[PDB]
């Protein structure tokens, strides 16, 4: 029940460490 993986899946959303961007946490 994290907040930091929910940033997590607004990065994984954006596409992940593919956006351009490494995972939040």
């Amino acid at each position: 029940e994290e907040e930091a993986v929910r940033l997590y899946i607004q990065w994984l959303k954006e596409g992940g460490p593919s956006s351009g961007r490494p995972p939040p946490s």
